């Protein structure tokens, strides 16, 4: 029994950045695996990957994830 | 028994990104696997992959994720 | 039984990016398998790819996700 | 037994991207798989695949997705 | 059992960062493993991942993780 | 019984960072692992990872991670 | 006063080259200038360029190069 | 007075070259200069500019160069 | 007074090269000046520039070079 | 007063080379100057100029240069 | 008065090599001034410049060199 | 008054190198100067400049070299 809820209710800078690089490789959420059973990946929020990765104001209201695996019984 | 809600209610800056590369190679979430059985991906919120990669307020409301993989019994 | 809902109700900036670059490889939400039974992918907010990747606002409502895999039973 | 349901009621930016680049390799959603069984593939949400991907406001109300797979019984 | 909840309810900075760099190689939530049963990879907060990379006011309401694994009986 | 919850309630700078470098390589939060059982990676917070890594204000808000694994009985 | 003579008097192999390239710029006998009054350029032998160059016996007999430049008296 | 002969008189291999490469610049018998007089190239013998430059047997005869510049009086 | 002369007179290997590389820059007989007078390139021999340069046998007979330069008076 | 003379007569190997490399800057014969009068260059010889430079019997007979430079009086 | 001679008169190895670098940078016969009058270079031998360079049995005749510079008188 | 001479006259190995490295920076005959007023080069014999630098019986017959520089009288 898997349940999940999530409720938001609204009533209602001079960020610099400069960047100067030569061969960039970025891996951000990379999961590697063999002979395995089972592979979940539940992504609710922020997932910024990059060589310039610039995130602002930005997982603000909520979030909510359940997850169950395996239960062999 | 998977169930999932989510409820949004409303009653109602000089970013600055340069950026200067060569020979990029960027993976967001990849996920790599051999001889399985399942492989489930939920995205609810923000996946953002680049070179550059910019995310202003992005996910702000009621997110809501529930996942269930296995249950031999 | 999987079952989901969302529901939004309503009663109602100098962003710059500069990108200058040379053989770019992107890879967002990969996934690779071999040998499996189940791949499932669902997307209920963004996913932005690119070599220049800007999302302004983007995921701001009542989202929900449910997902059941397997039951071998 | 699969359900979904959404409701939307509605009771009712200088952005600038300058991108110049060479030779742009980007894959947005690939799942790779050999010897499977089911492949699902949802989207309810923005899926925004370029050498420039720009997103503004995009995903904003009474999104649901809700999947089964397997069920071998 | 596995349940979650949240609940966020609203009744209403000369950053600068300079990177000069070359061969940049970051892997942010690397999980690599052989011969398992099971993975999961729950992200209900930011994962900011690069060569550089800036977050601002990011992860600001109501999270809520919930997972249960194994469970063999 | 995995139980979780949350409640966000809202009744309502002159940072430089300046790098110069060759030859980066960083691993954020690596779990490297052989003839495992099971691997859970919960993310409720930041996870920023670079070779500059600015963070400003990130996690302000009502978190809340629940797990189990295990459970053989 | 420029004189020049040549007399050539006639009383009568497994190379393998492999190339695998991209992107090659190449100058020869380039020769670049800026408020001159005299530019000369005599070739009386092998002048081979290419990106792959491959010379084989070339230049066998009797050359001769006579020059004279300026004499402002 | 510039004077010059030559006299070519006659009375009568596995090499292997493998090449593998990228993002070759090759400048040869570059001559950059700024606010001259003159500018004299004799070329007599073997010139071979490539990123694969392969020469065998090239310059076997006679070769003779005669050059005179300036000469204000 | 300049004079040259020459005179050849004819009374009649398993060499391996393997390169691979990436991102080469060769300048092979680069004379830079400024506000000069004169410049005199000769050249009676091989000149072999490459990234994979390979000269056999190349000069093997009867050079001769005779170069006069000023003579102001 | 510049004379040269040459004269030849005539009365008539497993080498290995491998290379693996990145980024290579090689400059062979330069001859950086300013505010000069007189610039003379003469080649009787080999150049060999690459990443990868070979030469095999190269300059094997009768090689003469005879130069003169000012000479004011 | 410069003078020169030569006279060659004919009557009649498991070298291995093996290079593995990175960011290699060389200079050979560099000769760097400012505020000179008289630059002379001559070159009758073998100059052989790399990352990898090999000679062999390259300089085997008869060299002769004869250079006179200045005399103001 | 400067003369040169030279006469050949003819009347007719498990080497092994390994190089591993990393960042390499060589000069050769550097000559590095400023307010001079000559300079003179000659290269009558072997020069071989690398990062591996192999010579094998290179300079092996008759050579001769004559300078005379300055004579202000």
């Amino acid at each position: 029994g898997v349940v999940a809820a999530a409720e938001k209710t609204k009533q209602g800078g001079v960020l610099y950045v400069g960047s100067k690089t030569k061969e960039g490789v970025v891996h951000g959420v990379a999961t590697v695996a063999e002979k395995t059973k089972e592979q979940v990946t539940n992504v609710g929020g922020a997932v910024v990957t990059g060589v310039t990765a610039v995130a602002q104001k930005t997982v603000e209201g909520a979030g909510s994830i359940a997850a169950a695996t395996g239960f062999v019984k």
